């Protein structure tokens, strides 16, 4: 397995942190591909938040590939996500913008724990209600009380 990193409109800290952690967590190798913007073709300006769908589309459909974006993203029927993964596909896209906080240690986990929760998803693994980093998050608060291990269940089955 490998995991690409397209950087889109993010500080370069924040890819580091992916980079530097990602390779232990799921055993693969971890690249880092250049920088760029993310596209203005999936800006919603009457809402100010780019579309992650629109986002992800068009990442190489490489597996695994990661999309990660400083910018806040909605889908279709929300007010914002933390992301979006191809099921069992290839790719998946992260922003960082619902997770940004001035404490740095926190910042990491929460970056660390939703790159891993979207990557799980490309992996094929479905929203877990054990005490799980595949469980769903409602809001931030609900990031930082998952953990970012698997529980036994998924880490089985990957
Ligand atoms: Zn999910
Ligand atoms: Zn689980």
């Amino acid at each position: 397995m490998k995991i690409y990193i397209q950087p889109l409109s993010v500080n370069s800290h924040t890819v580091e942190v992916l980079a530097n952690s990602l390779p232990k967590i799921f055993n693969a190798e971890v690249f880092v591909l250049p920088a760029s913007d993310v596209s203005l073709k999936c800006y919603n300006a009457s809402r100010r938040q780019y579309n992650s769908t629109c986002i992800l589309r068009m990442l190489p459909p490489i597996k695994v590939t990661l999309g990660v974006t400083g910018k806040d993203i909605y889908a279709k029927g929300m007010n914002f996500v933390f992301g979006e993964a191809e099921l069992g596909g290839a790719r998946a896209v992260l922003s960082v913008f619902r997770l940004t906080t001035a404490d740095s240690e926190l910042y990491r986990e929460r970056v660390v724990k939703e790159a891993v929760h979207e990557i799980g998803h490309v992996l094929g693994l479905k929203h877990c209600s054990n005490n799980c980093v595949m469980r769903f998050s409602n809001s931030v608060q609900d990031v930082d009380r998952k953990p970012v291990s698997f529980c036994r269940e998924c880490a089985s089955k990957i």
